[PDB]
């Protein structure tokens, strides 16, 4: 038996998991039956961190654990979700607002992906300090025809005061991490839209490159057209937005090799090969969005060319 | 029935295996404790070229076995390995040099890839003919910091005479073979530093791609610092160097395909499917070595993409 | 854990001195002070710094 | 336990086999009664290299996986056989030529050795570019007789269009490799003819012998004599020419003994135990066979005297 | 190669794996020589030819 | 995708007018090693694709 050194490979190995919940009460209103909510729920911002009210005008909204994931070697996002909770409906009238049980908001998925990309309405603008409250109206209007748009989307969940809060949840599995800040990116989706990974793939080695279309649909408000005598009724809603989004994160080499003097100098190259760039960024101008893409797995697609391990390992030339 | 002739393809198909065998005494001498042996074992030359003393200089130092793999249709490097055998230890004192049992040598393995890339040092140089006996000296060097190679190294074998020999071997699963000589080429290695196949993939049709990270880490030869009233003691080393690089091979067409002076016009073009050129080649200028890349495969890799084929047959546009 | 490595030469101790093994000492076990690195600048172990970034630490064994 | 060094007999001992399958069209045409075609099923050139129309003229016609067992240490040529197939008969009339079923080709074996050497007819030559296109002709005559070649030989199958196909295998137990080119040998024979070492044995040590007589009886192809009013039917055949050679090779030492450069020094004297020139020539002058000598396996010889390895260790003085 | 979209860029596409191919098919008749060349050998035969195709609908709804 | 080949009819045309035999054969050739990774056609023949099932 030669004797040898205590093993540093396991502590590097090892996998810790986190979470950032973060609650909000949400307030629709004004939404006309043609435009819709647009749920930013495929964005790493909407999770992570805080825009609401004056939290995202103010300053520093990110979540302490997030800023933390940061001083990790890696991280990454797997899991991520939001609840819609206790809705309440309210109508305008002509003006003075009031309670009613008897309509219902509706929550739309898009599967079938008839919206692809998604713009503000013309003289609304999208705030990413506005992202929690679910702000984002946008108006579905072909040549002539203006979209209802609960008629179009596959997933439409008619949903009234006193039902079940609505869950809605998306599994990552990258074969890869990330080593930086999202940094208005979208949760890292293999889509039409947008790949994981971000990192340009350089010749002469393997690089990560996307696999496999996991993506995320376009989740959407809405509410059913109901007519007054002049015009519609003007439906308005709350309800609370709970939304998860669970990390794992991995530490910093063993050794002398995580000296913080000489990691600089000793920090391995093949981190290139586990650590990635985030892959697609939402469209962003100033603080205002320019349009969210949403590029769902798509159910036509080949079940083989969907399943697990969103990345693969594969050479450049 | 309806008569047919005779199959070509099962004798095309059949894989002959083969191993060249190399035996080598090293000496090491004159290794500081910063300093440390840089072992080529992942170089090809190093496994089926034999150069030590005069050899490397006097001319064709190539095994005879390897000679006729080139008259082979294709070859393949797979297994690859050495052994460090019988150490012998001594000290210079002073100058004169004799034996001591109590010391140790180090053999380290870097496999969280401390060094990416390992360069000689500033007035050494490493002799692609001087490769065998192992002399390639690499002072590892922070800014102000003189790194002791053992310290940050994963494995580390403390290694002293009658202990067992030191084997190390690499497992090579490649989907494609090789068609010319390996030609100061590393062992076919998917890593951040190289890719196993050499040729560029050209558009229109399927090409032979490298997945999956399978590399070999950094192997290094190293002594523990002993101080003396002035300096460091002076320690050296013998021990048997034992290489062992196991091909395989297969042969040509049968049937007139075959033929000498047809098999010029004959040869498949779909050899380009699996006959490939060797990957990335270790920096040589003159004879000798700018320096020498190791890529482990990297353990913090997602399990999924590690693993056997380290080529896939993917489509270019 | 923070798990470093280290030579020790140990020299011109007589039999009446003793080396103490300052092994009570947080900095001994997760800040690497040996040969230039103490000299030299932040010796601290990442996955400490790291610590710093959390709520709490806590050193345990 | 003394330690000891790996073993380098294991790989020089091991034995690779490969095969060379050509497939040739033969059209015999023009042969009378009395005459007969001379298989040169005895010849090492006949199935390892393809002398057909164009190509025995052309260049080259080796397979190339001969020309690789010449870049093993040794190679030895074991079984080898040919299929005649699918048989086509046809009929010259006056002059046009047109099929007919009932006619027969007779393929005849001489066993007793009825033709010990066989010429080619006086206008007629035998070049060694036509060997697989089965053209050597020979006409049997005695004093003032014509010979009818199917009445004397033993075997005689008569072969019909639609019969199954005409298998033909030689196995080879040679106690001894070939190091070289067989260079228009027959295949290795011990007969009243031939020999199937070349090496003249040399005095003072142990030489290869040939022993026990294994030789390959002569194949020849014949019609049946069948009388017109004037003359006899002009009866023609196409078939399908198989022949297969089934080599055995083996590789170069391990060890710096398998290096090229010093290779040359120590190559081992005692492959002269082991390794031999080929036997016995055929008679060749320019490119043209002068004779083709047969002497089968004789069945009148003892059967102890016939049987496996057709070589032992003999000493010389 | 199968597919026939080029990839573009910043997101996934379709590219083709695994070399799945047809290998030649070649009718040809066996040399027989005539007194002055060859044969002329001609031959009928019948060709029945089957592609099976899946297709797939348009969406559903609006 | 498949095809099939089916009741073979050989025919000769001696010196001309042809006339029906049994006993040769026409061969089907795949060619899996690839010997002929691309095929032309002969110096004065063309291929026109309205041929092709012919």
């Amino acid at each position: 038996s030669v004797w040898q050194t205590t093993d540093y490979i396991a502590l590097s190995m090892v996998v810790y998991r986190t979470a950032i919940k973060l609650r909000n009460f949400v307030n629709i209103r004004g939404l006309t039956p043609t435009e819709m909510i647009v749920i930013p729920w495929n964005v790493m911002r909407f999770y992570c961190e805080y825009n609401t009210g004056t939290y995202g005008l103010s300053g520093n909204v990110h979540h302490k654990n997030y800023s933390m994931l940061l001083a990790c070697k890696a991280h990454r996002p797997t899991k991520v979700g939001y609840t819609l909770s206790n809705l309440i409906l309210t109508s305008d009238e002509l003006t003075t607002t009031t309670f009613n049980t008897s309509p219902y908001m509706i929550h739309s998925i898009d599967d079938q992906q008839c919206l692809s990309k998604v713009y503000p309405k013309t003289d609304t603008v999208w705030p990413v300090s506005s992202m929690r409250e679910l702000d984002y109206v946008a108006s579905t209007v072909s040549g002539d025809n203006a979209i209802i748009p609960s008629t179009i989307f596959n997933k439409n969940r008619y949903w009234k005061q006193g039902d079940d809060a609505l869950h809605f949840s998306h599994d990552l599995d990258l074969g890869f991490w990330f080593g930086s800040d999202y940094g208005n990116a979208y949760v890292p989706q293999n889509n039409d839209s947008m790949n994981a990974v971000g990192t340009i793939p350089t010749s002469k080695h393997i690089n990560v490159r996307g696999v496999n279309n996991r993506g995320m649909a376009g989740h959407y408000l809405s509410f059913p057209p109901i007519r007054t005598n002049d015009g519609q009724f003007k439906l308005n809603a709350q309800f609370t937005l709970e939304t998860e989004i669970e990390f794992e994160f991995r530490l910093w080499e063993q050794g002398v090799q995580g000296i913080n003097s000489v990691h600089t100098n000793l920090n391995p190259a093949n981190d290139s090969l586990w650590i990635q760039s985030y892959g697609s960024l939402v469209s962003i101008t100033e603080s205002k969005i320019n349009n969210i893409q949403f590029g769902p797995t798509c159910p036509r697609v080949d079940a083989r060319n969907k399943g697990g391990k969103m990345s693969m390992l594969f050479d450049h030339h």
